């Protein structure tokens, strides 16, 4: 669920607030379309698209399935006591976490004006 992803994020992202991440580009936070602004926009439209595949999964609701994990010493694990739901949002929450770590952070492109640019 979206507590467990952010707790993620804290984990692997410790120098920064979760909140950096929650209103940046066309695709990280509101939003899901248009032209990814960077590499961390690019993080986030995965994830989005990530999320729209795991919902095909019948009863599977990525922003509220509580999975199993685990972050311990730099590592994010995802269990293996997950259902195929939990399973696949656990990934798709993990590998954006691993990427938004690696991913380069440009203020400038921090709450954009959605509707005008991201067409």
């Amino acid at each position: 669920n979206i507590y467990q992803f952010k707790n993620m994020i804290e984990c692997t992202v410790p120098a920064r607030s979760w909140w950096d991440f929650a209103d940046y580009g066309c695709y990280c936070g509101g939003g899901g379309s248009g032209t990814p602004t960077d590499d961390l926009d690019r993080c986030c439209q995965v994830h989005d698209n990530c999320y729209n595949q795991a919902q095909e999964i019948t009863g599977c609701r990525p922003k509220w399935k509580t999975y199993t994990y685990q972050c311990t010493q730099g590592t994010l694990t995802c269990k293996g006591r997950n259902n195929a739901c939990a399973a696949t949002t656990c990934d798709c929450d993990r590998l954006a976490a691993i990427c938004f770590a690696g991913a380069p952070y440009n203020d400038t492109n921090y709450n954009i004006d959605l509707k005008a640019r991201c067409q």
